């Protein structure tokens, strides 16, 4: 990939920015830019390409065959009991969180039992992330 | 891919931004841009391509075959009981969350038992994320 | 892909923005742009392409064959009982949330048992996300 950028606040090619309570006077700004970009990217020039798959079963005997793909989840248990018991008392809860299997971004590509692949595959993530903020 | 950007506030090619309580006076700004972009991208030039799949079964005997694709989820349990008991008492709850299997983004591509693929595949996420804010 | 941007507040090619309580006086701004973009993108030049799939079954004997595609979910259980008991007491709940299996964006593409694919596939997500905000 090319030119993948995370900029936290400000982006410019050229900047003349003036901020706070400043005096900016008699300034002469002159700019002459030549900025040309040429991209020949992810380009393919092929005579022949073959993705051949063949399965042959002769006079064979097959019994109890199990093929299982990735991410198989079996008998998973989450037990998260919350119990509050109070008498003659005071409870103050602020920003209290119980979080079970919380997901932000899930990117899945080519998750398979069998795969034949030719070419390009790409995953990009750019993120500003805050889970909890309080005061 | 090309030119994939996260910018937190401000984006320019040229910027002259004048912000707060400033004096900006007698300024001469002159600008002369040539900025040309040329893209030959994700381009393909091919004489032949073949995606061939063949299954032959002859005088075979087949019993108890299971083929199971990815992300099989079986007999999963979430148990999250919440109990409050009070007498002569005070509860103050502010911003209290119970969160089970919460998703933001799920992107799934070519999730299969079998795949034959030629060419380009792409996933992009760009994000400002905040789960909790309180005050 | 090309030029995929997330900008938090403002985007411009050339910007002369003046913000707050500022004096901007006698300013001379001159601009001369040439900015041409040329795109040859996802272009294909092919003489022959073949997607062949063949299944041949002769005098075979087949019994108990199961093919199961991805994301199979079986006997999943969610138990989230909430119980509040109060006498001579006070409950103040503000911004209290119980969230089970909540989804924002779910994108699924080419999710199948078997697939033969030629070309381009793409998923893009751009987002400002707040789950909870309160005060």
């Amino acid at each position: 990939s090319i030119d993948v950028k995370y900029i936290g606040v400000k982006s410019a090619y050229v900047s003349y920015d003036v901020q706070k309570r400043t005096i900016y006077l008699n300034i002469t700004n002159t700019l002459n830019i030549t900025n040309n970009n040429y991209y020949s990217v992810e380009v393919e020039n092929i005579t022949a390409q073959v993705q051949f798959s063949k399965t042959v079963i002769g006079k064979a005997r097959l019994n109890n065959i199990s093929i299982i793909g990735p991410l198989d989840m079996k008998q998973i248990d989450y037990t998260v009991p919350t119990v509050i018991a109070e008498e003659m008392s005071y409870m103050y809860d602020f920003c209290t969180l119980i979080s079970i299997k919380v997901h932000n971004i899930v990117l899945m590509m080519q998750v398979t039992v069998t795969t034949t692949y030719f070419g390009h595959s790409e995953q990009i993530s750019q993120e500003r992330y805050q889970y909890v903020d309080c005061g």
